[PDB]
């Protein structure tokens, strides 16, 4: 009912799960002047949700996301330029407006064997935080960071979420090509490599075999490898659609 509208509101909230969602309407919380008064019963993910909850509900123009991206790029090539970072999501095809940035990182340094380099990510998270980029943290693991961020003001542009993730290098392509998107994409191409006698997931690519169970990651330097390897010439991002 016009309740059920309200865990419908809630859940709007970034952190806010239904679960989640739910107990708060057990408690008598419903709107959001409920949840602004009630700061205490909500973790720190949803505090931020909870604090920039009109933002998050902007979208951001390509205008934006360009200098969001040399914001980004600049500063991780100085800490050091091995590092590599891409910015995926529908901006890196092209799109003319997006939700919120989604970097991929890695580095030679780590690979899927190590396993355990936090500060590869810290490090960076740091960075942006000291130069003003990163305003707040939602989450922060060992492989990916979940906040907000902000393009400086010169005089002012609303808070955007911003997401890092480590991933080893030997992945990493996989990893681009897939949250590159788009999802029919990702869904026809897959489907095309299994034709092919391959198998790939956002990790890796790997050949079939008798009885299809089968498996053993080829190396992949770049996305182009993964479309040499179930041969179909190579598609730049925009060309993704489907």
């Amino acid at each position: 009912d016009d309740t059920s509208s309200s865990i419908n509101f809630l859940t709007r909230v970034t952190g806010i799960g239904p679960s989640a969602a739910r107990k708060l309407v057990d408690e008598g919380i419903k709107t959001l002047e409920d949840l602004r008064k009630n700061e205490d019963k909500l973790n720190h993910h949803q505090r931020i949700g909870l604090k920039y909850f009109e933002d998050f509900e902007k979208r951001i123009p390509r205008e934006e996301m360009l200098q969001m991206q040399d914001i980004v790029l600049n500063e991780v090539k100085k800490l050091d330029p091995e590092y590599i970072a891409t910015v995926c999501g529908s901006f890196r095809r092209g799109a003319e407006s997006s939700g919120d940035m989604d970097v991929l990182l890695t580095h030679p340094n780590f690979t899927s064997e190590s396993s355990k380099q936090p500060k590869l990510l810290h490090r960076v998270v740091e960075q942006l935080q000291k130069v003003r980029f990163i305003t707040d943290t939602l989450s922060k693991g060992e492989t990916k960071f979940m906040g907000v961020c902000q393009l400086p003001s010169e005089n002012e542009y609303p808070h955007r979420r911003i997401d890092i993730r480590l991933i080893p290098k030997d992945q990493y392509y996989c990893g681009v090509l897939y949250f590159t998107g788009s999802d029919i994409f990702n869904k026809n191409m897959r489907a095309h490599a299994l034709e092919k006698g391959f198998t790939i997931n956002e990790y890796t690519i790997r050949p079939l075999g008798v009885t299809g169970v089968a498996g053993e990651p080829l190396p992949v330097d770049s996305e182009q490898d993964i479309f040499d390897y179930i041969q179909w010439r190579y598609r730049e991002p925009k060309d993704r659609s489907e």
